[PDB]
């Protein structure tokens, strides 16, 4: 409560995940060369909205009532389906999603308006660049 900052205010470059510059490639996601990357999606995606997206007609897990997963389970913030994150934004759900840790690679099987649309809670990090 009381005073906040918003969106429209001041700001939004990425820096470690933290205050400090802390160069052993983390929160920085600069692994496109300049534009075009590869493969590369850091996102998360819920249990809530899995378990829904499973059980509407494709199993995102196996078709077993136990916990087994082939790969990328509920809440893995790293190498996450581009696609999962896209179906779920489709389906009308769609999780809050890291706009600081998704790389540029990211909107070919997305796009930046469906990632800023359910963007994660904008905590506010002292840049030190200046």
């Amino acid at each position: 409560m009381g005073q906040g900052q918003n969106v429209l205010g001041q700001d939004l470059e990425v820096c470690c995940c933290a205050p400090m510059t802390g160069w052993y490639r983390n929160g920085f996601c600069q692994t496109d060369v300049q534009d075009r990357g590869s493969h590369t999606v850091c996102a998360e995606m819920t249990e809530e909205f899995l378990l829904f997206s499973r059980d509407r007609g494709n199993d995102l897990m196996t078709p077993r009532p136990e916990f087994n997963f082939p790969g990328l389970k509920a809440g893995d913030r790293w190498c996450l389906c581009a696609s999962r994150w896209q179906e779920a934004f489709e389906a009308g759900m769609a999780p809050p999603v890291v706009l600081q840790s998704t790389e540029k690679s990211a909107l070919r099987y997305v796009s930046l308006a469906d990632l800023q649309a359910h963007a994660l809670p904008v905590l506010e990090h002292h840049h030190h660049h200046h």
